């Protein structure tokens, strides 16, 4: 997270921690836990090539990343169908979990978005994780987990903004419509928030925007990071996650 | 260039080596000369982003890469517009340069493909460059420009190899049709040799039917080698390049 | 530390690791309390080029590295003049602390041997630091402080041994008289432990035999760890650290 | 060769490049020819620890690095006995070619300074080699051989420098009396450069001073290169190396 300060202790009870099995489960993109069994998470973590299960393991919400952990072995791996490249779109994926959680305080889920939400600019959304500080700038130990408030931002102008100083014709759409872009050049995501989420306060709750997706290099000016409008996948998520 | 081997010193008088200044003037993409005048490569090697000409100049054809430069500076930079990313198509570009070049038996064009020429499976195509010469393994000083013979895949069965392994779904088209395929397990290009060209012998002659664009690696199974398929973009070349 | 396990949380109470002022103040040697308000470590963390106190910090024994840090700050660094190198020998340094500490279970200081003592070939010794765990592999997060159990070896042994497959002469001695030598092929000390403490139990009491110093790498055949002999600078030590 | 520039096609006959078998014969030290089979070069390239023949070759002198290689292989290497240590000293050893080489005008042997010479503070000596153009900051292709002009200093105005800013006492000596200094913070040879020669035209004939052999960085302030001292070592060379 580029900008912004370390989550208190009791902020984001649905972060998830990506982890593979290295030398160490080492934290590899993150996610939110949106039902007590399943996990939602950018594609691009686990995709497009068929990733093993053993080789994965989930670590839900923890302050510092490595003090604490308690690795919870993954069921099934579904990602969508449509998925091959972020900048192509369609950048999401469900992870089930062997076994359902027990909810808390602490830990428990994130609400997703109806189908009628935009979240139009001025809303007050965040994007949370354990990603890089900043450009070639991994998050130091002891790696708590940080947070940043960041300014949604019209596709439209988005997709403009992605134009400028590059080759691309103006007649060729660089900011889907499943994408979302939030973000100004001392405010954004980075490397290794990826599958993490976006979370905007509409009317009192917690909903869940978008899901970190993909970028021109973190906090660069005319290059919002671009997420993964949740609203876009909402039947897609609801095939597998049940209502409730 | 996996697989291969160096290629005699009168082989590819159209390969040409485009170097960014550096420390000094490093390789960093190949090229083709097919015009006196003008260089043909991947866009991906020069876009999206707005590249400054100072910091770009072209190298014709050589032995060993370092050994007798003559940089040449480059007049124009034209990237095709519909240029994004490599998976997304369209990875084609010109460069022009300040001044032409006296032709020779060491150095001259190759030419174009007839827009109707298709490269089916059969043809003996060969790839050139100063790549990696497998993954992670750079080419060794005195860089000699190495050459390798590749076999040609219909885009269809290159498309389902490519989703061998793959959640992504049947019904995406992974390779489009402004893409071509070569290469296999133990022969195909590799980091470095972008904007290279994939040149065959049609009756007797030198056509250049793809710009080494992407792949999954190199020289990985079910992965081959993507390549711009330069009969697309004809048109687009000719409006620019004249015919002679 | 190479081999071994990770120690328990009230086992070495007079561990400390050396701190510089990075991104983070990172730890880059070991090191062990011998007085409320001295540290004992090797010269070579901290010469023989002077070092500033400001960037330098002490940190009291914790059982993970990063999570919990209280640093203090150091009021004097005394290096050994006799000191350039560590083959040369005099690998030894001392910290004065800026206060005193309040020692108790979990912070108490190490007592140093009496001049007598050699610590003999049969000695239950014991090194323990936060270093790598095998050559170029990095201690894993969350960082426990590990301990390995080494055997002492005999400086003559030693010295063969070190010859064994080097060019140096016999008659040249590469293990000094004010070196210790202890490890084997699986259990040894390693980069990141230097400064450290070798304890052995001599009598049902704790005392620090050496400091690590320096090997021909970590764990190697014919090669064992080298320590600082600390019985040889005992009267130096002395010259500075009040007696109880 | 921090400083300096590239030496002529005919300055330096007596240059040679040491190789060991890589991925290719790279480049990791220098020497010289000083006898038409026998190659005098620093001991801590081939030691202390014993290499093995069929993995190390000499190349001789050649303008650019790897361009046209004509690697020779060795018949014997001999490391001097006290060797062990660049700062301890002893710091030499000599390659045996498995034959004569045909010595000519661009490629021959360099005298060997009598016993008496002492090579005075301010002597016209340069130092040649195809190392670090600075500190971490390697030679870039294509290789030139590059040459600079150090003065001599005096060992007891050289050792003064190397107790500024060091805790080692000023009794205790850095800089041996087989050694000997040259260089300053703009001109001074690098990694790399290890075991090529340090010759001075004295009264008319190029003699070889020295030999690169350590420092605490290239080009730095109060850290002069230190060389072997050869008039220290004559009598030892000439127990292998005839004279004529
Ligand atoms: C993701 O962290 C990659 C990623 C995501 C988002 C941005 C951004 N600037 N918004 C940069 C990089 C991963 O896959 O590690
Ligand atoms: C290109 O060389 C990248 C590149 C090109 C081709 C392949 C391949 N497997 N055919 C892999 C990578 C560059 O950008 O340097
Ligand atoms: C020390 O850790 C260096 C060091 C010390 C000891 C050994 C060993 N094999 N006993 C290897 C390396 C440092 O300077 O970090
Ligand atoms: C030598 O090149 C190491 C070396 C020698 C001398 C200097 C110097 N500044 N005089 C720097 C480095 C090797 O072992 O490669």
């Amino acid at each position: 997270i580029v900008g912004g300060q370390e989550a208190p202790r009791s902020k984001w009870p649905w972060q998830v921690s990506l982890r593979v099995h290295g030398p160490y489960w080492m934290h590899f993109c993150g996610g939110s836990l949106i039902h007590p069994q399943w996990v939602l998470t950018a594609a691009h973590c686990v995709g497009p090539d068929v990733k093993d299960l053993a080789a994965l393991r989930v670590q839900l919400r923890e302050q510092h990343l490595y003090y604490q952990d308690q690795l919870l072995p993954v069921s099934r791996i579904i990602v969508h169908p449509q998925f091959y490249t972020a900048q192509i779109g369609a950048d999401i994926a469900l992870l089930e979990l062997e076994e359902p959680v027990k909810v808390s305080s602490h830990v428990h889920t994130v609400t997703l978005p109806p189908a009628s939400e935009t979240f139009p600019p001025g809303m007050p959304c965040w994007v949370t994780g354990w990603g890089d500080v900043d450009n070639d700038e991994r998050l130091p130990p002891p790696f708590p987990l940080k947070q940043v408030k960041v300014p949604i931002m019209e596709n439209h102008i988005c997709d403009a903004k992605y134009h400028l100083g590059a080759y691309t014709g103006d007649d060729v759409r660089i900011v889907r419509d499943d994408m979302l872009c939030a973000g100004n050049t001392r405010r954004d995501s980075c490397q290794g928030d990826s599958g993490g989420p976006l979370v905007c306060k509409v009317n009192g709750t917690w909903l869940q925007a978008g899901v970190v997706s993909w970028g021109e290099g973190c906090a660069q000016p005319n290059r919002p990071g671009i997420y993964t409008r949740v609203t876009y996948y909402l039947d897609w998520i609801h095939h597998y996650v049940p209502k409730k």
